[PDB]
RNA sequence: UUGAUGUCACGGAACCUUUGUUGUCUUCGACAUGGGUA
């Protein structure tokens, strides 16, 4: 038993230029969501081991980001 | 709200002294953000 602390999806690498994370998505890149709680990751870095969920996504005046937090922690 | 045979109040300049002044280069580089893996 304890409580959680939720500091929100706040690690994030972001850029005017295509980086090798984005450069290698396969897709259409997402829109950037209204809201914090909806977001969900799409693809990883390490994509043969499957660490390291990542979510891209682009806003509507050319910006590139890439959100690598997953987790979020739990005292107790 | 006067009192009566007695009021120069047009009998008295709000006057006199005091510095919006003292100090200050239109200059200039390393910093933001929080996890991830066992």
């Amino acid at each position: 038993e304890g409580y959680l602390h939720v500091v929100g999806p706040s690690k994030v690498e972001f850029s005017d230029k295509k980086g090798d994370v984005i450069n290698n998505f396969q897709g259409t890149l997402p829109s950037v969501p209204n809201d914090w709680k909806t977001i969900r990751t799409n693809d990883f870095k390490n994509r043969k081991r499957k660490n390291e969920p990542v979510f891209c996504c682009e806003d509507d005046k050319g910006n590139y980001y890439t959100m690598a937090k997953y987790c979020e922690t739990f005292f107790f």
